DNA sequence: CGTCCAGTCTAC
DNA sequence: TAGACCTGGACGG
């Protein structure tokens, strides 16, 4: 996922788990190379928050829960095929790699981290990844200042389309978003990042890094039924669209654009 | 059947 | 900077 998908997953976990109580341990698939989650409680509530491309679950035991346990935090990155689903306990999806089980009374459900390709990860810490910059969705002002204050950094030597994926500065921006952001301003994708950003300090490029992803969030849906995908496909103006050019950036990722490739094109 | 296509993370 | 990590769907022979 990118920022909007991670944000919508966090809203999903919060709304779906709102009136649920989990009990038991946290079960991992045998094939997952991520860590076993050392957690058990007779009664715990799960809630979520998103920051850029990361999602933090908090497991919160109720008063009196046994074994005595402090709340535990987990941070997930989704990679290419991560998601959360709420399913019936005995109809787990095929790649449900981490599950939380509701306690009785009611229908035994499973909250599942589902990741087909297993590019996603989780850590026990609870900390956000050091080096990821502020969330373009929820920390706009911190995100904007973190870029403008560091334009000397070598990251800004690269083409703008490459700098937009560097999660140190654009935490939450991925491939469709970089295309859609640059198309709104008709910025050539191989314009130099420092050139485009130096021309700041008018919705501008950094503002669009917040407002474009926010548009996706306001669509709703995107896994969180299938008509939700036509909603998103209709919103797109550039990424994958007939009549648009594509190039490979230097890390082999496809950038979609209109017109001028830009000076630093391969 | 085969190939090609869809974000880190780590070794050189 | 180049390959490593994975599965599945579209599509071509």
């Amino acid at each position: 996922g990118q920022g909007p998908e991670l944000h919508l997953a966090s809203q999903f976990v919060n709304e779906a788990c709102r009136a649920l109580v989990f009990g038991g341990c946290v079960e991992k698939s045998s094939v997952s190379r991520n860590p076993e989650v050392p957690f058990e409680s007779s009664a715990y509530r799960i809630s979520a928050s998103a920051r850029g491309k990361e999602l933090r679950l908090i497991l919160s035991p109720l008063p009196g829960a046994q074994p005595q346990q402090e709340p535990l935090a987990l941070v997930f990155r989704f990679g290419m095929s991560g998601s959360f689903q709420l399913v019936p306990r005995e109809e787990l999806p095929r790649h449900a790699h981490l599950r939380f089980y509701t306690a009785p009374p009611g229908p035994r459900l499973a909250l599942c981290f589902v990741d087909i390709r297993r590019f996603g990860r989780w850590d026990l810490g609870g900390k956000w990844q050091p080096g990821r910059g502020p969330c373009v969705l929820q920390e706009y002002q911190q995100f904007r200042e973190n870029v403008l204050r560091n334009l000397a950094d070598k990251a800004f030597d690269r083409p703008i389309c490459e700098a937009l994926l560097d999660q140190r500065f654009f935490n939450g921006i991925g491939n469709y978003l970089r295309a859609e952001i640059l198309y709104r301003l008709k910025i050539p994708p191989f314009e130099k990042a420092r050139s485009v950003l130096e021309a700041l300090q008018n919705p501008d490029l950094l503002e669009l890094c917040h407002s474009v992803p926010k548009e996706v969030v306001q669509l709703g849906g995107k896994g969180y039924g299938e008509e939700d995908f036509a909603a998103f496909r209709a919103w797109l103006r550039c990424y994958g669209m007939p009549g648009m050019s594509s190039l490979q950036d230097r890390h082999g990722r496809t950038i979609w654009f209109q017109g001028d490739p830009g000076p630093l094109a391969p």
